């Protein structure tokens, strides 16, 4: 009953107005009759495919599992009585008023602002970090603003523990080693991912918006500068890293010369986020400690996990009929009764 499809939420939900598209599929506000509020609710249909019931899985859990400020939360979960009829799983969420992507298209960011929005990001970055998590898909996007520019991490689909090649809506936030293909990357890779958002904060446009695969990185050596052998010490395909490093030389781009407006202690971070090498790259309390941050950096008013995350049992092993055993165990508490 929404763009002709199937949105059955109510009676508890009514009057349905459309948003948009996934991600996962179309997401609707409506109003609660319970608590007298409009919500956000996403309708997800996962189960014919292995990796959408290991990415509804994890963000289930996970979101469950957090709780942060500015992470987003689940407030309830529809879905059929049994598991026979469940095809459908619907999310529903405060609503938020925007993203910082459509932010980005249409507003200027004071400083000030640039500083509590990335202030807010690392602040619930460093609570996903000590759970043991890699988000692995942070971008403007992702980043959901209330009215009073209260900033919410959003969709841990691809959020795996700290210990791929499907269709992502843009690569554009990705460490280096993250396109290399490489098979043992860290936490770092989240922190490029911020350093990104904030250069974009910056002057309101991607710093690095390759076209396709070998120009994304072409983008990134062209600011960068050449990386050593050093730098890329990755476990990454052999020819991909000869190619890259018989690439034409580039010298680095000062960072001053890309913002000649921007506050010099953000480019100093920006710096430090934007670093090729992972091990050279900054960590996330070391983010929050630079001197950009520090009218906010407040060791004792940012929590960390009560404990590191761990699914149980792995995910991405069990086949797409186990996962949706284990979706219908996890959302039975919020069936009546
Ligand atoms: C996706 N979109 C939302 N609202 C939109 C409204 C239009 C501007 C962009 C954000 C959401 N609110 C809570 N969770 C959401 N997921």
């Amino acid at each position: 009953m929404v763009r002709g499809q199937v949105f059955d939420v109510g009676p508890r939900y009514t009057n349905l107005s459309y948003i948009g598209e996934g991600a996962y599929g179309m997401v609707c506000s409506a109003y609660d009759n319970v608590n007298k509020v409009r919500v956000a609710i996403k309708k997800i249909s996962p189960f014919e495919h292995q990796t959408y019931c290991q990415r509804t899985l994890r963000e289930i859990k996970i979101l469950l599992r957090f709780r942060h400020e500015n992470i987003i939360g689940i407030n309830d979960i529809i879905r059929a009585p049994t598991i026979e009829q469940m095809k459908d799983v619907y999310i529903v969420q405060d609503l938020m008023e925007t993203d910082l992507y459509k932010l980005l298209k249409t507003q200027h960011l004071s400083n000030d602002h640039i500083c509590y929005f990335l202030y807010q990001i690392l602040r619930g970055l460093k609570y996903i970090h000590s759970a043991n998590v890699l988000h692995r898909d942070l971008k403007p996007s992702n980043l959901l603003l209330n009215t009073t520019c209260d900033l919410k991490i959003c969709d841990f689909g691809l959020a795996r523990v700290a210990d791929l090649t499907e269709y992502v809506a843009t690569r554009w936030y990705r460490a280096p080693e993250i396109m290399l293909n490489s098979k043992g990357y860290t936490k770092s890779i989240d922190i490029w991912s911020v350093g990104c958002i904030l250069a974009e904060m910056l002057s309101n446009r991607p710093i690095f918006p390759g076209k396709h695969y070998l120009d994304q990185l072409n983008h990134i050596l062209g600011i960068l500068g050449s990386p050593s052998q050093e730098d890329l010490n990755c476990i990454i395909n052999l020819k991909a890293r000869n190619y890259l490093l018989s690439l034409p030389h580039k010298n680095k781009v000062p960072w001053n010369r890309l913002f000649p407006n921007a506050d010099s202690k953000a480019l100093d971070l920006l710096d430090k986020m934007l670093t090729f090498n992972p091990h050279k790259r900054i960590e996330v309390e070391q983010a929050l400690a630079h001197p950009y941050l520090e009218q906010y950096y407040d060791p004792s008013d940012e929590p960390i996990a009560e404990a590191p995350f761990k699914f149980d049992m792995e995910l991405d092993d069990l086949p797409k009929e186990k996962l949706k055993e284990l979706i219908f165990e996890e959302t039975a508490r919020f069936q009546p009764g």
